[PDB]
Order: structure tokens, then C-alpha cells, then sequence
């Protein structure tokens, strides 16, 4: 008999998105899953805090991230951004997200989530069209903080 | 009487409330890592010639928005010890309660400031006011 | 007579960069003088830890960075990454570089010197195209390092 | 016998020596932050399953090339005495001294660390052992 073994190691995974219109809907595929925030409006989630994880079935809408604006330094900054406190929480259908994304880890499942929703949330918001910052411009992102 | 202004920081913009010779803002030179714990404390710093009023900005505009909303916002704003009296020298007392108050400045402030980390045009000159308005080692 | 008057802004400036093959050097135009690392390797620079500012005349072959890849996490990582020990330095040639680039400002001279060079060293050090990093790939990497 | 090893987090790689069950490193998280303050310490931590080999690096082309070098670092590369016998461990009887040795190995996990932050080709996958190998 061979020595007992327990693997460590997260399952493979990829960065993908869905083309809002406005914003690029970041998640995680995991085999058939995605693990991606409940959000309809990124601008909402931010502006409002409300970013709960859900995991979905994989579609062929999904487009594979491949030129990507996750590099060391958006990922370094992102790294340190996420203290003990913070907007992110799971529901009913991401039981195994931790476990998926880290696998065995040291990361307790809060912590794993805050950086995993910052990633995806971070991606998302930066995915927009460029447009100075002036009163009329605040004015319509303010809308999405407040409009039901 | 009550008027947006900004620290422009080139990459992104400071946001205060100026009130005669004091200016309101989030105690936070980084409004992005702010957003993503999702609290927020008011401080108020001397008013200098840096800060640079965001033109043809009512802030009626925003409260009778944010007082008709169904949404409710999760982010937490709190106030030290300076800004006790934010409500009054910022609103007097107009028909909305403190909390209101807070609330609705807190949101302007994290909108205005959020927004201008995801969404600022950048080119060759951007530097100049990210090195002219540098924040406190 | 008007009130006495002490300006506290910086100088008008640009984001350039001279062409050098395998990455760009990048400078900070003021006038017609450009600030800049004094460097031929900028690999050699970051791996010797020798990065001194000289200031040379400006030419028509520095390219006005008008599409800029530094972004808010960028630089905000950059601002938090350097202190007051750090690799920068300045050479005679450039007295006013405080002045010309933060005008009247609470930094140190030292501590603004550490943000104008890790934002200059890191846009060139960007610059570059992606490799694996393997043995073979660090062997010819490392020849930055001990190569006179 | 004592080879060059990483951790992989996928936008980067944390390099080490593996000796015997343990693992010289540079004690950081950011080789980029390190590279920019111009000094770096040793630490010793245990070896794990985590840590891969690079495949076909040997220690001694790296040795040859830096004693044969005229390029004078300015990069400060400090041991306390938990580290301070990294000479005779990497290099067992070779006769570059403490000095030469420290300065060698520091060189060689900076320059393959900076390497990493900068060269990385990122796709899709790179968030998988950015995850897998998560600090604290």
C-alpha cells in the first residue's frame, strides 16, 4: 500500500465574461459552473455594496478572457485592498466556492471570497468607456445608485 | 453656500463639500479600497486654492433623488469628532434627519469619487495634478 | 498693490519615452529639458539597483504617451510600493527637479524622487515583450544583471 | 543537489533554493516593492509539495557568469543567523566567500522574481495558481 494522500490543490478555471452592453460581467468557470456576483448593473453593486456571489450553468455566451488587464500590479493592489471587512457574501449555491477556487488553504472562507469579488468586481468596472468627470456625467452614474 | 469641489489627482479626483473656509470629505485617500469594505468616515480639512469647485453641480438635484429612492444603500457613513455638526453647516436644518444626511453626502462623495477611478480619461499630461496634488506620506 | 503671492503648482508636463528596441525609456517633458533615468538596460538599472535622474534636451524622437497604461491601480500600487529608502537618486543636472515636478509640496525631496522614478522605471520596465519564464528565459535575463 | 525552485502565483513566481527540506528565499511577498527599495533578508522556511523545481536551471552558470562579472550591484543582500550559513549550504566547498555567495543567490531570486512580475505571459488560466498558492 501506498503512503494515504490528500490533495491540496483548486480545480482548473478560467477567467471569462458576458457582454453587458455598458460592462463586461466577469466570473470563474469552473467545469460547467460559473461563479460570478448576482448583479445586473455593476455600477449598482459598487455604488450600492450589495455583491453576493451565485454560481450559474455554463452557456457559449461566456467569452474566455484572453487579452487580459489582470496583471501583477492591478493583482498586487487588488491583493491588499480587502481588510477583515468588506461588501461581498455567498448564497445558497456556492457552498463549494471556496473549496473550487483555493482548494485546501489558510484563507478562511471570508477572506477567500473578498478576493475573489474583488477581482471579478474590479474587472467589471474597469471594463467601461472612458468619459470626463463632470456634473452631467456624475449626474447619470448617480442614477444607478438610486433608481429602483 | 454648499458646493462640490475636487483635489485633482490626475488618475482621479478628491471630492469635498465646501463650507465657508472648511471642506467636508471622506477620510480616505483611496475611495476605491473605501467602496469595497463598505464604510466611510467624514473628516474636514482647511479650505486652499488646490480645490477647484465642480461646475454647474446643485447638490438639491441629488437630495430629491436619494430621498424619493426605494434602494437601500449597505454602505455605513460615520462621523469623528470634527464633523459632529456636518448636518447643519452643510444642510442648516432642512426637512431631513441627520442619518439622512450623512447618508446622502457620503453617497455624492463615494459617486463622484468612485467614478473618477474607472472612468477618467488618461493621456500624456495626466501626471501634472497626480504630482502637483500628492497625497501625505 | 495686489497681495503677495507665492505660487505652489508644478511646472506643464508630458509622459514621453524614447524608443530603445526592447522597451521604451520613458521621460517626464518639462520645457525643453526632459527628466529622466540616466540608463541603457533598463533591466541593468532595476537589477544593479543604479537609477540616477539626468536631464538631456529635448529632440523630436521622444513619443508623447498619449494612449498611457498607467491607470488608477497602477499608480496607486506604485504610491504605496516606495518610501523613503529606495534605488532613485539625482545627478547635478537637476537641482529643480522637485520644484519643476511637485512645485511647493509636503514630500521630502527624497520621498518625491522614490514616486518620479518608480513611476518612470515600472511604465519602462512594462514596456517589454511577455516570455515564459523558464532556465533558458532567466539565463538571458540574468546577462542584464553582470553583463559590462 | 540545491536547486533553483518557485511558487507559482500565476502573475508571478516566488523563487527559492531548495536545501535539504528547507528553502532560502528573499523575505517578501513583493520582489517589485524589494527591487525598488535597493535591500532584501534571507529567510528559511520549509520545504512543502507546493514548491516546483526549474527544470534545467543549474546554480553553477549563474556562479561563473557573476564572479566573472565587472558589474558592481548596489542592491544590499543581508542573512541573520538563521540564514547565515547559505555559503557552505548552496554551494558546499566551492571557494567564493560569504560575501560573493549572499550576493550571487540574492541576485538570482531577484532577477528571476522581477522577471516574473514583468515578462508573464497572462491568459485566461493565470488566476488558477494566483488562487491555488494564496498568502496571508
Amino acid at each position: 500500500m501506498s503512503s494515504p494522500y490528500v490533495p491540496t490543490d483548486n480545480r482548473m478555471m478560467q477567467l471569462a465574461y458576458l457582454d453587458r452592453g455598458f460592462y463586461k460581467h466577469y466570473g470563474i468557470i469552473v467545469g460547467e459552473s460559473v461563479y460570478q456576483l448576482d448583479s445586473d448593473d455593476i455600477f449598482k453593486t459598487a455604488l450600492t455594496g450589495k455583491a453576493r456571489f451565485t454560481r450559474t450553468k455554463l452557456t457559449p455566451d461566456w467569452v474566455i478572457e484572453e487579452g487580459c488587464e489582470l496583471d501583477y500590479f492591478r493583482v498586487k493592489y487588488l491583493e491588499s485592498s480587502v481588510n477583515s471587512e468588506h461588501i461581498f457574501s455567498v448564497d445558497h449555491n456556492c457552498e463549494t466556492i471556496a473549496k473550487d477556487i483555493f482548494g485546501t488553504h489558510t484563507l478562511n472562507q471570508h477572506q477567500a471570497i473578498g478576493l475573489v469579488g474583488t477581482i471579478l468586481l474590479t474587472a467589471g468596472l474597469m471594463s467601461t468607456i472612458k468619459t470626463p468627470v463632470n456634473a452631467t456625467t456624475i449626474k447619470e452614474f448617480f442614477n444607478h445608485a438610486v433608481e429602483g
